[PDB]
C-alpha cells in the first residue's frame, strides 16, 4: 500500500528456500505478533544463518508437512531478517486460534540460557517497524511471546524478557 | 530506550569505535550520496567486520590526525551497517567540494575485481530510504561514484558498474 | 450445576456488530463492576439502539483502531442490555488497574442532565444479578463510577448520583 | 543566538502542588502531544487558576490515588502554563499506550460548547515551541486531540475543532 520499500530482508532465493505450497491468506493490516525461538541450533554468520532457515524450513516441511517453513518470518544471530512466509501468508506457528490473525517471528536459537545479541534484537525491531510502515501490521500492533498464547517454554526465558521491554508488548 | 534505527546500524559503541570529535555538521536534509569503497579488507561476518571499522578508523585517526573515521557510514560483506559519522556531520570522504554536501557511505574491501554480495547491495538501499525516514536526506537525492568526484579509482570497477544500474543514481 | 436463564441481552449477531478482534480474558468470578455512560447521543428503541451500539462500536474500532468496542456491555434507554465484550474478555473502558479485574459496562447517553429511565436502569441491576447467577461476578462484587478511578465527567452527573445509593457501591 | 530561551511556566511549589512521588521517565526527545481539557471548570487569574491547579491534582492524587497530576502541564485562561508533571515524566492523561510516548497537556476548563481564550491558545503554542527548544520535543512532533485516542469528548468541540488547524496536527 505504501512507498517506502523496506529494512533487509534475506529473500527466500537467497536462503535456497523450497517453494512454499501454502495459499491461505491473513487479512491486512494484522493486530498480532508472536515472538519465539527455534529452540534449535544458533548460527552468526550470513552463510551459516541461511543454512539454519534451511534446516528449520526442512523439518517444518518434510517432517511436519507444512506448506513450507512455519514462520512469517525468522531472526538470524548473523543480525539479518530471513524470509518466510512473509507478511501476507497465514503461518504455522502459535496454533489454531492464533495463526489466523498474527504475524509470527522466530529468533533462530535457543533462548532459555542466552539472549540474542543487539543486532538480532535491532533486526526484529525493524521488520515490525517495516511491517507498521508497509501496511502489513497495524500501527498500534501489539507483540505477543509464544508461551502468552500456547503453553511452552518458547521464546525462551532470556528472550522472554527482553521482549517484555518493548513499546508493543502485551502480555 | 525507544526502538532502534530504520536501517539496522551497528552503533559506534558496538564495534568498539574511539569517540569521534569532530564538530561540523551537516545540514540535513542532504542534496548527494558518494559511494567508496575502503580499498583495504573485505570482511563478512560480524566478528570480522566490527574489527575491519575499527581498523579503517584506527588508520584515519591515529595516522591521518582526523578527528574520527572518515566515512558517514561503512558496509559490511555481513550485510550489517556500520555507524561511522552518521547523519548529522560532514563526512571526509570525498574533499573540500563533495564532503560538505553529501553524505559518504563505504562498502569495506576492494571491489575493483568483487562484486559484494546482494545483501551489502540491501543494506545500501535501506541506509538510504531510512535516511529520507528520519529525513537526513532529501526524497530526491542523486547517487554519485567515488571517481565520479575525485581522481580515484574507487569504489572498484564491479561496485560502480552497479550503482550505475541504481534508481537515485546520477551523473 | 445451576443454570439461570438470566440473560435478557442482544447478541452482537443481533445488533449487526463488526467481529471482535480481541482475546484476552477475563478470570471470573470477577471482583469489580465500572460504570460510565457513552457521553454520546441515546436512543429509546432496541431497532435504534442497535444502531447506536454499532456507533459506539465503529468508533472504538474504525477510530481508535482498537480490537473491539471497549465495554463487556452496553445499556440501552429502551430497556435493553447490548452485548459488548462480554463476560470473559477483559474490557478496555477504566485503565490498565481496573480493565483486568472489573466489568465495565456502560450506558448510551449523556448524564450530565438526564438521569436515565427505570427500564434502563432496571437493564443494569438485573445484568449484574444474571452475572452473579452465572458465577462471571463475585456475590460481593463492588461497583465504582468510571471518575472514581479515572479523571472523567462519566458517569454523568444524576447517573453518578443514583450508583452511590447503590448496594453494592464502595467508595 | 544563546542556550536558556522559551516559555513561562508557573512551577509547583509557586501553585503549591503535593510532592509529586512518580518516577517513570519519558525518554526524549519525545514524538507526541495530547491535548486534553479538564472537563471542569475554568479560571482566569494566578490567583484561580493556581487554585484550578491544586483541584485537579486532589482529584488524581487524593480521589484516584495516583504519584502526581495525570497531566505533564495544564494552560489556565489566566493565560498561565502551571507546571504538570514535566517533560520528563510520563503522564497518566491518555492510556498506556500513549502515555509513555506523549507529552500530555490539559486546558483547564470545559471546551465543548465554549472555547478558550487567545493567551491560554498562546500559552499552550509557546509550551510547544519551547519544548522543541529543550529538545523535549521532537521538531516534527504530533498533535494528537484525546478523543483522537480514548474514548471521551476530551478537549470538547470548540478546541478540538481549533487545534485540528495546528501545524502539527496529525490526524
Ligand atoms: O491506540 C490505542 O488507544 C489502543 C491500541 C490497541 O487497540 C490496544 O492495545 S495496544 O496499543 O496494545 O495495541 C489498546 O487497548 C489498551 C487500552 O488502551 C488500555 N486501557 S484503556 O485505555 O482504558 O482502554 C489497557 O486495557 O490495555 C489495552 C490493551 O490490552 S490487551 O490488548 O488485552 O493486552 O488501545
Amino acid at each position: 500500500e505504501d512507498p517506502p520499500a523496506c529494512g533487509s530482508i534475506v529473500p527466500r532465493r537467497e536462503w535456497r528456500a523450497l517453494a512454499s505450497e501454502c495459499r491461505e491468506r491473513l487479512t491486512r493490516p494484522v493486530r498480532y505478533v508472536v515472538v519465539s525461538h527455534t529452540a534449535g541450533s544458533h548460527c552468526d554468520t550470513p552463510a551459516s544463518c541461511a543454512q539454519q532457515a534451511q534446516n528449520v524450513q526442512s523439518y517444518h516441511v518434510r517432517n511436519l508437512g507444512w506448506c513450507d517453513v512455519g514462520y512469517n518470518f525468522l531472526i538470524g544471530e548473523d543480525g539479518l531478517v530471513y524470509e518466510g512466509r512473509g507478511w501476507n501468508i497465514k503461518g504455522a506457528h502459535a496454533g489454531p486460534t492464533w495463526n489466523p490473525i498474527s504475524i509470527g517471528i522466530s529468533f533462530m536459537g535457543n533462548y532459555m540460557n542466552r539472549v540474542p545479541p543487539p543486532r538480532a534484537l535491532r533486526a526484529a525491531q525493524n521488520l515490525l517497524a517495516c511491517g507498521v510502515a508497509l501496511g502489513a501490521l497495524r500501527s498500534n500492533y501489539e507483540v505477543k511471546g509464544h508461551r502468552d498464547v500456547q503453553p511452552t517454554l518458547s521464546p525462551g526465558d532470556r528472550l522472554y524478557e527482553i521482549i517484555q521491554t518493548w513499546s508493543h508488548y502485551r502480555a
